[PDB]
């Protein structure tokens, strides 16, 4: 296996002591990612600065102690507010999705670090179980979802594009829903924290893969005659399960082209919570942060999910939410019921 | 579950008698076909103009009693050559393109009828066998593939990028053998004809997928900074197995989102082969038709030792070959 990409990126992270070898899988991730769930492009400096975001977030994924965002200094060699701006000045949502990308930064690297034991982590691990809408909203932003789908307008030149809150909330649940039903397997060998199907009921996870898919094409439909929009459906579409058999991160080959086998910290970033953390998440933390039922089972700090355990009462709510997904969608998107 | 589409192509087939249902179907394939492998646009009327060309190709594939490009008539109520000039006036392939699209629809149609037992259909099916090469080039036009790359072009207005013959060939054996080691199982248990992998030894299956997705990648790289191309890549790697996962066509969902489990028409035909037939394709029906090789068994053609090598070194050859046809691969 030969890593290819842009050279653009191929002399990223100078200032980074990692092997040359790992640094070009690295390199390899961000360009695979980009170009399967960006398939078009008209502004290449806006890719390779998304493609940097991706560089930084593969790092975070693996090793949370070589990235800080909290330092506010170069994050591995980058100035990443001048990625940001390179990546969304003149967009709509440039201040929120700097918001939204900080937040990945900051919850991964803790995630991938001792920090993992913190206060952030559990008050955030604990958040995830609030409820249905809180988990996509979580999940959304662990998967840079609605920061992707801004990034694909951008990358488009696509500067006055924008979605409702709600309209965001369900194009993330339809890709979040796909890619986690797919990737259910590999994120219960890895003891993930975040996939839908951790909380939302297991038996429900192939009819919510073929509810999104479906919803997908409806929408996609609908919007037919705008191609700038196709931007917003192909990025859901090959986001929810088609990169596991398009990019090297994944083993579909290996697996011979088969699918299916300190309290001080928290309120000091809670405080810098306009700098560091998406609009809404600091409420979340504080309202979710020590758990919101007396049945569900939180762990004291964080093959199976190491996320909070719903009780039964709790589940059947997450199973009622998913059941209404086609209402919840037609009633964001009303094109949907035409 | 319901059928989801462009209401511009809600009320084709009114001239076709077959359930509404069937029809839904039909259009839905080729609406999350066309969206699939050419995800970009910016020309909704070829655009739409393509979408026809699957919905004509969808019923080929499944009920050639419907389908004679030969007749010279409307097909399923549309105006094929009308169609076809909607899609490619002004591009650089419009006639062969056409060809193209016609030998799809001969063959297809012929393959899904009582045709299936005719000359032309036992000349073909002996001439995929002839050579590796052959195969890969038969196989393009029977996936549409070059067809394909050429309407992503089109429906992308760019009315002046082509390839020569030999960049087309690596182009189409790149994405039919993504696709074709993927859909291995699904054309085991449909018997097909048209599989590579009937032919290829079925150990490379692994080792071919992985290499062509690694060209493919390599080829995106040497195409960075020029987003037109990515129209042609896309097609590639969307087509090569992502779409089982995509479409309602495939079995997903339904397998618990797994993948992995006369002489005379035949004259008349060759006759009018500047018309109906991919340029050389009546050249490999009248020397391949009656078989090249002694050892080799005819009557898909099940091929000799000699022969099964030969294919090997032919696939084990590819990063070669690619090199050879793209230099950008070399560096
Ligand atoms: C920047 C970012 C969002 C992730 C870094 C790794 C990348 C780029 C993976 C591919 C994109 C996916 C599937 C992200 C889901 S977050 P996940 O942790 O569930 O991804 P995984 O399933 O482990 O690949
Ligand atoms: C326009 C066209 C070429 C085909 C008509 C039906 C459609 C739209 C199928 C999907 C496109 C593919 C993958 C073509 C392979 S022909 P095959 O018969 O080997 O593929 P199969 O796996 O049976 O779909
Ligand atoms: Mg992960
Ligand atoms: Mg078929
Ligand atoms: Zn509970
Ligand atoms: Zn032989």
């Amino acid at each position: 296996m030969t890593w290819y990409y842009p050279p653009d990126i191929a002399s990223d992270l100078q200032s980074v002591n990692l092997p040359a070898e790992l640094k070009g899988e690295i390199f390899a991730c961000a360009w695979e990612y980009t170009r399967c769930v960006i398939p078009n492009y008209t502004n290449w400096n806006r890719y390779v600065a998304f493609m940097r975001t991706i560089i930084i977030g593969v790092i975070a994924e693996f090793r949370g102690e070589m990235v800080d965002v909290t330092a506010s200094t170069s994050i591995l060699g980058y100035d990443l507010d001048g990625v940001l701006a390179a990546l969304f000045e003149g967009t709509p949502g440039h201040k929120e999705m700097a918001r939204e990308y900080k937040t990945f930064l900051l919850i991964t690297a803790d995630k991938a670090s001792e920090r993992r034991d913190g206060e952030l982590f559990r008050r955030y691990v604990n958040a995830l179980a609030q409820s249905p809408r809180h988990w996509f909203r979580m999940r959304d932003c662990d998967a840079l979802a609605r920061f992707t789908i801004a990034s694909a307008l951008a990358c488009n030149d696509l500067d006055d594009i924008w979605y409702t809150e709600e309209q965001f909330e369900i194009l993330t649940e339809i890709g979040d829903t796909l890619y986690d039903a797919v990737a259910f397997y590999k994120h219960r060998a890895e003891g993930e924290t975040n996939s839908t199907f951790a909380y939302m009921p297991e038996d429900l996870r192939i009819k919510a893969y073929s509810e999104c898919r479906e919803i997908l094409w409806a929408l996609d439909a609908a919007w037919a005659r705008n191609p700038k929009l196709v931007n917003v459906i192909n990025f859901l579409r090959f986001f929810g399960g088609p990169i596991h058999m398009m990019m090297r991160r994944y083993r579909f080959v290996e697996e011979n082209l088969t699918i299916g086998k300190n309290t001080q910290r928290y309120k000091a970033l809670i405080g810098r919570s306009e700098e560091l953390m998406f609009p809404g998440l600091a409420e979340f933390l504080e309202v979710g942060g020590d758990g919101v039922c007396d049945k569900c089972r939180y762990r004291e700090s964080y093959h199976q999910f190491g996320g909070v355990e719903l009780c039964s009462e709790c589940k059947l709510s997450w199973r009622q939410y998913l059941e209404c997904f086609v209402e919840r969608a037609a009633d964001v998107f009303p094109e949907l019921k035409t």
